[PDB]
């Protein structure tokens, strides 16, 4: 690498030659990842060779050299960087357009997506949406360090550095083996609840506080089957095993299984979640946020209305 | 000539410690609210000891103290009795079952009527888990068994075999892959895979089989959120056959299969501490499960569905 | 018929008579009759189905079903004996088995004077130590397979109480060539100025040692590791500097090669102990007393730490 | 198929960001000027992204462009990071290398290998990872790792495997104990100590497991802390003998080994994946590691302690 010549600056073309190489270990079958022909490949890789004074590859099969695979990692670092400036730059210009990543809590994400991501895909072609979903406070740790941008969870967030974006109220409903005494009522009281034994996610999941909450309200404990899923948690109550209670959104998708029958509480109870759009207080995309908020409210009332739609009778408010 | 406490006495204890109320404990021994309070006296007054305080029933600090020494005699005295039975004993009591949770939705509705039907003294719960917390229950001796995948890489535990599971390919409707039976390994590195996160062992399982085919942000804690990013046409999964008939059937998906030639599954087992006695009942147990996943297996056929075929040895 | 479970006594019966060899010194080992002992052990047979000892003879030989069945039943005698002989001390305080969980950054710091307390002024106390992350240390809890945590608080777990214990100072630890050495009088802002060493983001001293580093750096990796004693030999080599808890000093920054440092009065750069235990205990009282030992140890091992000589944070 | 940004442009946007001028921007890279502004245009008609405007005397980067800088820079920082490593990319042992080591071994390894490195190799950049031997073989799966010093066999498909030494274990007991200062236990002795283990997690639990089946609950993660329970007189353990002068020094505490006919040792490897192409360099490495564990043998040697004899 004395040989190195000095003016000598690789282009991402070539760079994207050598990693290519290195992981098809094969000219041809590398060229035409690349949609080029084998001469071509050849030169590109030369000329990166000479310029560098270094060999890469050593020409029966394609194998990196000892250099060539120590500069591997410096060769991606290089390609990833210019992967994310152009992804980027698709989201500079515009507003929901380029890459935007979303943490969903798991008990609204299955529900709220194919709505979300159906009018994303029609309005908003040039937005390419990230999917994380997670338990609260791993989505909150990821909006601070940055890796997430947007959280949707239940409010208050309680994290300092965020601001909210309320989105709705979402009711829940209670659900029962078929053959349980409460199937079909529409008038359940609070204390109802007493007359439950409820399987519950377990404490990490935001939907378990709540319907502890609710059951202090009535004055009633909620208080060994640990269940990481609503689709679980169905299986038990099928079963006999117990009751729970569901966000209206997991209707379609959880509660028309055989086996099961649901109830509501009277229009004089509230029983509901507040569903929020959690972000860094620091960023200057609120206006962005602003308009995904609104994809979201839209989407919750398709998800509502696909609930409707079941024929399960839904709560009554006032 | 001294006090020697009987094994009555201390089922009665440790039922009460357990149920908190003197009714309910009772009722679980099946024997009267009096006689339950006669060995629990008995037990205090010949100890000299007050192991309970007067509405629910609070255990002492002494009670507190001696609960683990009552509950290991009474452990050592049903493992005696169950090897003296041997096989016909059969499975009674409780039994606490880790599950790994893209297993445990689709096993269960099989296993627990088998149990409700077959076994009705037995009393099973349930703790659907990852992996690692799965091992470190068992450890803990918190649970019995675990089911999950093989091998456990857990020295210290055994293992019992049960099954081997087929993946399947899932697709949007549209996917160019769509109903192809033939696919070689080789055909991952032309799917964008969506895969759970990297605590299931199923994310770890389709890794392996891309490195066996010499192949970051979306992420998913359920089978479910995964299709409904495959039905928006975000990418495409790999799923065990147990879960078609509950995930697979959405509008908008497709499946796929590997060809007859290629392996593309999961061995599934269920794993015990090796210091456990009770090898013959959890043997047992693994039959019962051995049989839930064949009626799990014959909902997927159910479906219409074409299933990975493989070449039966 | 099936609803039969073996007493006790009739186990005793059984065990002892397998132990004599001789029916006659079993019975009075049990003080009972020779009728008595043979009642018990028939009723131990026709219970189980199972025949334990042969009988056309003043020889005993176990059958090899009773061989096979009596380690279980001596199991089932000896945890017997151990609840009957617990039942002594079970209103005593801090007596009888009590398993510990502690964080590996303090463990070994505290273990020695620790374990010498309890030796001298709770000899009926039979400790077991569990050292392992606060994660799996709350796991343990819940689960009940330890009874107290040693961690840094707050927990966070619901249905935990906690004991504060202490505030234990940290300390900054360089290569003897570095320019901070000695320095007793560091602003946060000098966090800035190292390559932190930390140990893996298992350890809550990791996550500890961020904070600090977030109060003071406004707005805004691959050497790691698993203890203490690694991380001190790659500051030793030169390759970065790092934080640990004034405990630590006696057996981790006395090796040669090391020197130290400290932040200012006004600073707080501390981690906060604790005695973490399920609020549906009903032991309060002795955990408490179990937190005042541990309040002494730590005493002791910072005196040990001021033995060195080696200067420690003022507050 | 679609557009692409080069370097080239790359350089020609975050230098007018800079010069705040086209002229000096152009002399900054030794380009004309017509050059630099074909350049420009091409990557902002590439984008659909105005990133430069004409503004007031001078020139200003537009929102976009302000919010797409750092980042064009994070490209150009990678591009002469690769460059720059070309050219020691040629020579054995230079540049970074990833060292997994188990945490048996690593505090006892390190003095040593670091030493001879510093020294030896001075092109070398050392990154150092302790672990657990399943997250070092997962760590070398994923390429977050170069090489794995550890315990064999590895039983890790698709790796090679160097082997260094067999490192033998001493016993540790407290000073009271009645095997103190034993020369001549056999295996089965290990049936009259209460053992004190680290955890499941570390091969040197397994190790010597295995140790007490050939010669047929209180848990620790390092031995720091094993070694306190030993002084406490709550058991007895087995360490690897370059822990010695780290480890067992301390007041209250005693050694013993087995006779010159039984073998209770580990046999330490350097394990990497055998798709590398770098054996020859490894192999080096390799002997870097057999230097230092003699040298922290010697160490053990130098405390007084006797050794086991084979
Ligand atoms: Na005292």
């Amino acid at each position: 690498s004395h040989m190195s010549n000095k003016e000598y600056r690789p282009t991402l073309a070539q760079l994207r030659t050598f990693v290519t190489i290195a992981e098809c270990k094969h000219f041809g079958t590398a060229a035409t990842k690349l949609s080029i022909s084998q001469p071509s490949l050849s030169q590109a890789l030369v000329a990166l060779e000479t310029g560098l004074g270094v060999q890469l590859i050593e020409r029966r099969k394609v194998i990196v050299t000892p250099a060539g695979e120590k500069l591997l990692p410096f060769a991606k670092s290089t390609l990833d960087a210019a992967e994310s400036f152009l992804s980027h730059a698709k989201g500079a210009n515009g507003s929901l357009t380029g890459p935007l990543t979303v943490g969903i809590i798991p008990t609204a994400a299955p529900y709220i997506l194919p709505s979300m991501l159906s009018i994303v895909d029609e309005e908003y072609p040039d937005l390419e949406p990230h999917i994380v979903e997670d338990q609260t406070k791993h989505l909150l740790a990821l909006l601070r360090d940055g890796a997430i941008d947007v959280a949707m969870m239940a409010l208050p967030s309680e994290a300092p550095g965020m601001k909210e974006i309320p989105l709705y109220d979402e009711d829940f409903i209670v659900v029962t083996a078929s053959d349980h005494p409460f199937a079909g009522r529409q008038d359940l009281e609070l204390s109802a609840l007493e007359d439950l034994d409820l399987l519950l996610l377990d404490d990490g999941h935001s939907l378990h506080d709540q319907i502890v909450d609710l059951c202090r309200r009535g004055d009633i404990n909620p208080i060994v089957t640990r269940a990481s899923s609503l689709t679980t948690v169905m299986q038990l109550v099928v079963a006999g095993l117990g009751s729970t209670l569901v966000p209206i959104s997991a209707i379609p998708w959880e509660c028309t299984r055989p086996g099961l029958a649901t109830a509501n509480f009277n229009s004089d109870v509230t029983a509901n979640r507040r569903i929020g759009l959690v972000y860094r207080s620091s960023s200057s995309r609120a206006e962005e946020f602003e308009q995904f908020a609104l994809i979201l409210q839209r989407a919750f009332q398709e998800a509502v209305a696909l609930a409707a739609s079941t024929g399960i009778t839904l709560k009554q408010n006032v």
